[PDB]
């Protein structure tokens, strides 16, 4: 649905993302793609401001975005083993993040849904046949994290291409047309759990603890820049945003809106701000039709609710395994180097008291 | 509108709001109605306490639930601040209901400004039209508390903005439809009705006295986010923060920001208050940022006199605005400094509506 921006086939994904930028961005675009062997060994501090009026389409300026994104989390961060960001790059980077009406740091939009090619386009979206635009460190498993969560985007866009069908089949009073459009948007949801299972075999616990998930790290609520990061030349005082979560797909909270569930009330809300400006417009159209909570339990069918439920119960086995993940790849290599848990079993807890039975 | 209860009268307002419960729920009507009276004599937290657990099934229709809202919320109030001279834990028997009324109604448990003043007034009589001689409000806390100007004075700038509000269509259809003639005459028509809502704000000193608001009113809107939480027994085992009443719950301040693109520590502020408001409301204010910017479309064109009518609506933003300021001067500053960050905010927020215009 094209005012929207969600994709027939991936969904809110960027389809066939830009993979070169115009010969004018060539100095970032040599940084971004080098950054493995470039952090081991400036570059940014001696480079010069770039105007951003050559970045002319859409997909041009979500590539740049991913560039410089993912050059000013290496800069900020460095090797990863212990807070001014130079004029030269804020500047473009900030005014290219306020014309696409988002924070100046990367986000799940950047380096997932922005992040990916085919390598025959002639074969389908799958694991072997996809490859990432960037990495940071060799070993990281940048392909494996980013590449599994955007296969969960993908074939979680199988049920939002469902979801008009739902609100025409309430208006239109059609009992039969609605239980139908619940009980695919409901397998569709079961397949993206299968999808899950997929991380294990791409990507590694102790890569990702300990190498990703650094370059993937913030600067709102960080004690290392507890004043925020300084965007030189743009605001004198340091500004707080937040890094990469998985609060910031649309997925998680799409499903929530539609099947109506309700401090990390506030968590997800603040995310949408990190999503596409589309994308928040569509969470948004969705959070002003008719409550489908409110119809299915005012037609006393029971059916209807067993097809409501279907999708609800495929929301927690999603957000068991979530947390089963988060278990293998956050608290046990936690334990194992020289309030996360509690955000997850809260939304967690709040799904299944929105069962029907 | 329709989807978004935007009434063509009042605006965000509740239209004609109920006035009576059934008789089911005498109990919390006998309390809201005399909480002056139970206040003064010491009688109003024992008979909060001696209160029979109600179901909330009984209110079936909107207004119905937005009117035991209001009830359950004075009571509250009332009983946690008592005298004035408190009380951390809400009794399961009121709590509990307002807690279920709260979810249904997608409201935090608290009383806000959809509470009372959106939906806590009545006209004296409906013949005639919508003016302070002809209005009255629901409930009052206190003998004396001037809650009947400040409830009704405030509602009435919330029926002058409506006049405005119904041209929003009008704007973004005549972006859409390149209709330069039309746009100029709905900026200059909200601008004029914004100009109307600064005299609505004249009538604050003929209907509420400084001291009388400062002193008490205010310690009946006071909330428990910040204050130096609250528990409500039977529903939550913890206790929960939440604010209590500002302007910032009106989605008029927002509203017209959206529109003229006004960008507005505090960016955070107006966002969180939305959550106090209406669900309908709170769909409408996102409604609106998903429309084209009307300020990148004045600009690009090179047509002066879109500027000025732009700017007209901006100017009647700053006037409030200042005039918002010059209100806060008489019933806080004032009598705080003769008992033995809000500034700051305010005048951030002019600067931000005064730095959007185009002059
Ligand atoms: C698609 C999402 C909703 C579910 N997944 C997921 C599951 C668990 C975790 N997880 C592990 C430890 C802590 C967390 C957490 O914080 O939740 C993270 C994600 N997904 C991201 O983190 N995506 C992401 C965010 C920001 C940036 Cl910048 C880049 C990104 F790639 C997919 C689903 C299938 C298995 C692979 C991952
Ligand atoms: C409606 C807004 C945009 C402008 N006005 C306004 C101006 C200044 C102040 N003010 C004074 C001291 C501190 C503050 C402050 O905090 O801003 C308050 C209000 N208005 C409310 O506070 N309304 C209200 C909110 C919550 C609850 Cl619960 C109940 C209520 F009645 C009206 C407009 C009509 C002329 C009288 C004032």
């Amino acid at each position: 649905s094209k005012e929207y921006h969600i994709d027939e086939e991936v969904g809110f994904a960027l389809p066939n993302p830009q993979e070169n930028l115009p010969d004018f961005y060539n100095d970032w675009m040599f940084i971004a793609k080098h950054l493995p062997d470039l952090i081991e060994s400036e570059r940014v501090e001696k480079l010069n401001m770039l105007s951003i009026d050559h970045l002319t389409d859409h997909k041009s300026q979500r590539l740049a975005r991913l560039v410089l994104g993912c050059i000013t989390m290496a800069y900020v961060w460095g090797k990863g083993h212990g807070k001014v960001l130079p004029r030269n790059i804020a500047v473009p980077y900030c005014q290219l993040s306020k014309k696409l009406e988002l924070p100046p740091i990367l986000v799940y939009a950047d380096c997932v849904l922005a992040n990916w090619k085919k390598k025959d386009p002639n074969k389908p979206l799958t694991y072997e046949n996809m490859d990432v635009l960037f990495s940071f460190r060799d070993g990281d498993c940048s392909k494996g994290f980013f590449l599994v969560s955007l296969l969960v985007e993908i074939a979680a866009a199988s049920a939002i291409k469902v979801i008009p069908t739902v609100f025409k089949a309430m208006q239109m009073q059609e009992r039969d047309t609605l239980l139908k459009a619940l009980l695919e948007i409901a397998s569709c949801l079961e397949k993206a759990l299968q999808v899950f299972h997929q991380i294990h075999d791409h990507v590694n616990p102790k890569a990702f603890f300990s190498v990703l998930r650094i370059y993937l790290s913030g600067w709102k609520g960080n004690p290392q820049l507890s004043d925020g990061l300084v965007y030189e030349g743009f605001w004198e005082d340091p500004k707080e945003f937040a890094g990469g979560s998985a609060g910031q797909s649309s997925v998680f909270q799409c499903f929530d809106v539609l099947l109506g569930i309700q401090h990390a009330a506030q968590f997800l809300q603040d995310m949408r701000r990190y999503m596409p400006p589309a994308h928040r417009n569509f969470l948004c159209s969705l959070e002003s039709n008719p409550s489908v909570r409110e119809f299915v339990l005012s037609k006393g069918d029971a059916g209807l609710r067993e097809a409501y439920d279907a999708c609800v119960k495929a929301l927690v086995s999603l957000r068991s395994y979530h947390l089963q993940i988060v278990t293998k790849y956050i608290l046990i290599p936690a334990s194992q180097q020289p309030d996360l848990m509690n955000f997850l079993k809260t939304v967690r807890s709040t799904t299944e008291k929105s069962l029907l039975k």
